[PDB]
């Protein structure tokens, strides 16, 4: 094998609070940069009136919001945690939900590899003082140190494995995915959480334009444009769940795309100015990634570029990509997502990787925006690359869909990873009509009601989703939380009816109001309560009593319920986090 | 009836390390602003390449230099003290020396009134933490708090009295002089140290030009000029020693000028933009100061203005002064010293007051520089004021020389003080030719040699200085320090010869090496050793043994040595401070 599957994803970007909102924005060519009036910016009093100050930024909505009760975190600790700690932790929870894996029931080793910006931690609060070694000191250290961005995931999700934090400037996301795959291919872990986080402080802030530098003169990012003047600074987060491809296919996971190869290197002594791609070192990086995945440049029909929007930086990157593709490669779609959202720093490579992964999944090519006058110096007809001006269906003459994503940063950091479309979906056996248990749990009743509203809305969106996959994913892919709700249904239409309204019109809901469940009916197993016979697991009354016992707070062995069928994990709505704002008051 | 004499002065400004250098620069119309290359500024990385950044400032040479051993300060404490603490402490030492008063032997109550910029301390180091009450905590507080800028002077100079620190933005010097004079007129103190200190941090730094604001566009300050765009930021220190006029004449002090009146008020609800003078409030301040000293505007022939260099602010200030002078005032010379050095913040009013005092003392009017096109909007021929374009002798038709100095600041702070030339000198009796004792002491032997070189150089410049004044000032105006030197001479030429070379060619020096002084020859007084008879005080051998006893470290009553003659205190060189560099290393 040596291929790594992306079985779950979670991200937040300017103008997008989730991946579905992110993909919909890329499809319609929307811009997520925010423009402010002078009074809306409450910092930079010395610069706000300068003619060179641009009141534009890529804002991250809810950078200060967190739901500590879901993770078991105290309010004091939530304020002590840097925004990058909270945002990445909340995204790791969501990436596990998107893959339908309950961390409490994960039997293998999970690695957490993430990249973070230490400049953000240094601006949020003063660092820990290690003059004493009390427990409150350890709490303050775990809230501030970049080293514990990955450790806190292992602790607060209940996972066991290894945690590694890397700091790689603007290539952070790729370096995390690169290192995560080494862990998987060497067999040290079974699946891996990999990603990056960037929260710029102060958040609501502009920047200062200087002639010839990477920052834009008008606040617009125009990649590959002749009139491009640079990019905008942005914040975001992107996390993916990684798993070896043969194991992901065997376990009937939900696969967005596969990672064929990754490669990293540094410009070293052959250094450039910031944003300038050195042709020899970057091309060696791109070629090494394709060599690692055994993909030929003829087969890559999408190239997601770094693309600041500077004529000189775009020319050096397209030339470096040209050296790696060769002459005989053919034609390839080129684009830069920074035109949509700006430069997201640590996670800038993640926005491009997430764009490429979803492009392979939906077999669609999103456009590159703010492109009106093509850069004549890049001479695109003499290169394999064609700027994606319009959205288009992805139907390559090659026969296979493969994409390459590049991340450039300061300090000479280079990185490139090559993705392939997921395996073709297998032929499914016809769905058996039988009563099934569906479950929803959160911390309080209001959050469960939001889960019911989100699921009924989701059912309208995805009319081709099978009912046996929904129940398998909800029952085996979500953590059992205190406030619980369940129903016993046989069709998709019955599911929509029980979810509607207050949710109490269902068979299980009326059972819980009348009497408590009789536990002598069930057999206790190592994983919880189970039904006494195989014939019992197809009786509506037996399934109804078991679900009510679960709603009452008992632990149920959901594995033995789905042992007879080979269902698939699917992507369902995430937890509806109640987002209170947390910010430190003492420096 | 309430006149206060300026009997000592000390200052440092851009381009001047002492008051003699400052007056000489004003006389020749020199500019003390410094211009830097981009690489010479090691701060403001984000602004250094902006087209609006002006690499100009009024630097204070040696802002980080200090000689803590002379004050009894430890090296640890010298690094803990803010630069404003050290600069003001060193200037207070110099101002007592300039007036020829030894703080150990001052019999009265001395008040120390100063103004400081608390923003500098907040940038130099983190503030003290009061979680405990140990002596090391108190040392850190005394090193950081602005309240102890004045207290440390009382403690380290050996004075007893009262200390008051005020913070009055750009009117700081005037408010200190105002409060000092109230202390004297109410009899709370016998003499007062008054001044201010301004050390801008970071020191070597430019500024950002913004159109229509107070900062200059080219780095030059052009007061009353039609093409003026503002001023430059400057650092400095200015301290004066104040004493009631009748007492200063009775003690034969050296009087630069006298303070006739002072007045303060605030713009209040009648507020303006920064630097803009409200005519009604500022004129009331100017008129109130002249009313306090019982001086009529017809008698004021010099007006030292605030003078930023902006056409609108210069026009409003000249209008306010016109309202206070009336129509029948006559003619008056107007100038603004900010053209020479820039805006010195807390001590900005000090630069003008010191310029006016030396103008009154030397009977000269220094020019206003950078003035090529007069502001037609002010209409100077229709006002009593005439811009002093060239240096000129001060011979007013009024008959008396009086000056008014105005200080404007942010927050609406206004201040104005009126000075008069010193009293006419009395007729001196011819100098008796007799042997006299002259003394020099410092902290180490190398500093004493610098004192001898400084004293011999001074003798060439001031050939009209009487020897009985020189000995009286050296013997009664300097602190007795461990490394000592003395000589017994009768003429100025004998003084020049013994000071020359290694300084060991005198009878006192040859006496100390051969034999020790026999103290039984002398009589003990409450203030030290004295000679047994009046006839002995004219014997060379008796005076030589007494001087040698002092060099060996004994305490000598110098009051009784000069009791028979009425000598005068004169201005002699200051201590040659060995200036080691001190800066904090931990925030
Ligand atoms: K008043
Ligand atoms: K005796």
């Amino acid at each position: 094998p040596g291929d790594v599957a992306i079985i779950g994803a979670s991200c937040r970007f300017p103008g997008a609070r989730n991946k579905e909102q992110y993909w919909d924005n890329l499809l319609h060519g929307r811009e997520g940069v925010t423009f402010y009036a002078k009074d809306e910016i409450e910092v930079d009093e010395t610069l706000i009136n300068s003619p060179a100050y641009v009141r534009a930024t890529g804002a991250l909505d809810g950078y200060d919001e967190f739901d500590p009760a879901v993770f078991g975190v105290s309010d004091r600790m939530a304020a002590a945690m840097t925004p990058e700690h909270r945002v990445f932790l909340e995204a790791s929870w969501e990436v596990m939900e998107d893959a339908s894996y309950d961390p409490e029931r994960v039997r293998g080793e999970v690695g957490v590899y993430a990249s973070t910006n230490p400049q953000s931690a240094a601006l949020y609060s003063s660092p820990p003082d290690w003059v004493s070694a009390g427990p409150e000191v350890m709490d303050r250290s775990n809230a501030w140190l970049p080293d514990t961005i990955t450790s806190n995931v292992l602790y607060y999700l209940g996972l066991t494995g290894e945690a590694v934090t890397v700091t790689a400037v603007c290539s952070g996301f790729h370096y995390a995915v690169h290192l995560a795959c080494q862990s998987l291919l060497l067999g040290q872990t079974d699946m891996a959480i990999a990603g990056g986080v960037m929260v710029r402080l102060p958040q609501r802030r502009g920047y200062l334009w200087e002639e010839g530098r990477i920052l834009s003169r008008d606040g617009h990012c125009r990649p590959f444009d002749a009139n491009g003047t640079g990019s905008v600074l942005a914040s975001g987060v992107a996390v993916v769940l990684l798993k070896p491809l043969p194991q992901a296919v065997a376990d009937r996971d939900h696969i967005y795309a596969t990672v064929k190869g990754t490669a990293i290197n540094n410009n070293g002594i052959s250094a450039m100015a910031y944003g300038l791609a050195q042709p020899e070192r970057l091309s060696a990086c791109i070629a090494g990634a394709m060599q690692a995945g055994d993909v030929a440049p003829e087969t890559v029909s999408m190239y997601e570029a770094n693309g600041f929007g500077m004529p000189i930086t775009d020319s050096l990157e397209v030339h470096a990509a040209h050296l790696a593709f060769g002459k005989q490669s053919g034609t390839c779609s080129i684009g830069a997502v920074k035109g949509n959202i700006g430069h997201a720093g640590v996670v800038a490579g993640g926005s491009g990787a997430v764009k490429a992964a979803f492009a392979l999944y939906h077999r669609s090519l999103p456009p590159t925006i703010n492109l009106t006058e093509l850069n004549e110096e890049i001479d695109f007809p003499r290169t394999p690359f064609v700027p994606q001006l319009e959205p288009a269906a992805w139907q390559p003459e090659c026969g296979i869909r493969r994409a390459g994503i590049t991340a450039l940063g300061g300090g000479g950091y280079n990185a490139h990873l090559v993705l392939e479309e997921p395996p073709r979906p297998v032929e499914r056996e016809p769905e058996n009509r039988r009563p099934r248990i569906v479950t929803l749990s959160a911390l309080d009743d209001a959050a469960v009601s939001r889960q019911r509203a989100a699921l009924s809305s989701w059912l309208a969106e995805h009319s081709d989703a099978r009912l046996d996959d929904i129940a398998y994913s909800l029952n085996l892919g979500r953590k059992a939380l205190p406030s619980r709700w369940a129903a016993v249904i046989s069709t998709r239409d019955e599911l929509l009816e029980v979810l509607s309204g207050d949710g109490k019109s269902g068979r299980v809901s009326r059972f819980g109001q009348e009497r408590r469940a009789d536990l002598a009916r069930f057999r206790r197993t190592e994983d919880g309560l189970a039904l006494g016979s195989g014939d019992e697991m197809r009786d509506v009354q037996a399934l109804t009593e078991l679900a009510a016992a679960w709603v009452q707070g008992e632990r149920v062995n959901f594995e033995v319920l789905h042992a007879d069928e080979r269902s698939h994990r699917i992507s369902l709505p995430n937890y509806p986090f109640a987002r209170r704002r947390f910010w430190r008051t003492d420096w």
